[PDB]
């Protein structure tokens, strides 16, 4: 692909639709000019970077990146910079977020969520054999390619293993500063089973503080709606301990996940 030759600059791109905003920056639609190659460029804030000190974590993504190859993950073909602005190069997801697509439907059926499981749990064993730990799987950087499928983005803050927004996503051990490993994705992949089902979080809280508590104790309940197979799933998925979490070959082979996936 001609995104893979070369020294790019700005002028390489026409700029298109704005895709998405984020804290870090807006995401555009752009295609290359020598090849007319549809993709999307994230605009980020060079004294943005300066002043959280995520210079480092950003170069450490692309190089993340330059490695990972799975069709579940959104590719990042690389960088470069302007004089004030720093630029992802990005494959496009024609679908959009899941985020979006949750905001649309409100909930996602049992088929549609075990199938999403399914390709985000792939994607995950597939980082954690190469030792990358996501740590930032949540809706919004879950996003859709031309045929629906489920592709992970954002390795801005993700690390070698053992080692924003709400706190919904984080597992106890990120949230009280302790020492934490692959397993941390597999909290927030609990947190995603029960979101796609639920049409909300279950640690969802009009403040910080009661988030930090209800993930701390591990407090949530079931709508009336959800499944037993489903409940199994999520409960094993949200343990305080996160040795005692399932494996990403457990979630794949779960009775729940077999019968509803396609
Ligand atoms: O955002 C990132 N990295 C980051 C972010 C903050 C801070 C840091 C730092 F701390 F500095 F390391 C790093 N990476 C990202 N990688 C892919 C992204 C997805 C961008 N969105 C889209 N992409 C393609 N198509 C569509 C369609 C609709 S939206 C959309 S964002």
């Amino acid at each position: 692909g001609p995104l893979g030759s070369r020294q790019w600059t700005l002028e390489d791109f026409d700029i298109g639709r704005p895709l998405g905003k984020g804290k870090f920056g807006n995401v555009y639609l752009a295609r290359e000019r020598q090849s007319k190659f549809i993709l999307a460029l994230k605009v980020l804030f060079k004294t943005q970077l300066e002043k959280a000190g995520v210079e480092h974590q950003l170069r450490r993504e692309v190089e993340i990146q330059s490695h990972l190859r799975h069709p579940n993950i959104l590719r990042l073909y690389g960088y470069f910079h302007d004089a004030t602005r720093v630029y992802l190069i990005l494959e496009y997801a024609p679908l959009g977020t899941v985020y979006r697509e949750l905001q649309k439907l409100s909930r996602f059926d049992e088929q549609r969520t075990a199938t999403y499981i399914t390709e985000l749990a792939n994607a995950l064993s597939y980082c954690h054999s190469k030792r990358v730990i996501h740590r930032d799987i949540k809706p919004e950087n879950l996003l859709l390619g031309s045929n629906g499928e489920l592709k992970i983005a954002d390795f801005g803050w993700s690390v070698h293993a053992p080692s924003c927004g709400t706190l919904d996503y984080l597992p106890p051990e990120m949230i009280e500063g302790r020492m934490h490993d692959e397993k941390v994705d597999l909290w927030s992949l609990g947190v995603l089973c029960y979101e796609f089902l639920v049409g909300m979080p279950p640690f969802e809280a009009h403040t910080y503080q009661e988030t930090y508590r209800r993930i701390s104790r591990v407090e949530f309940t079931f709508p009336d709606f959800v499944t037993e197979g489903a409940r199994d799933l999520i409960s094993r998925l949200l343990k305080h301990n996160a040795s005692q979490r399932l494996t990403l070959a457990e979630v794949l082979e779960h009775p729940w996940i077999k019968a509803n996936s396609s």
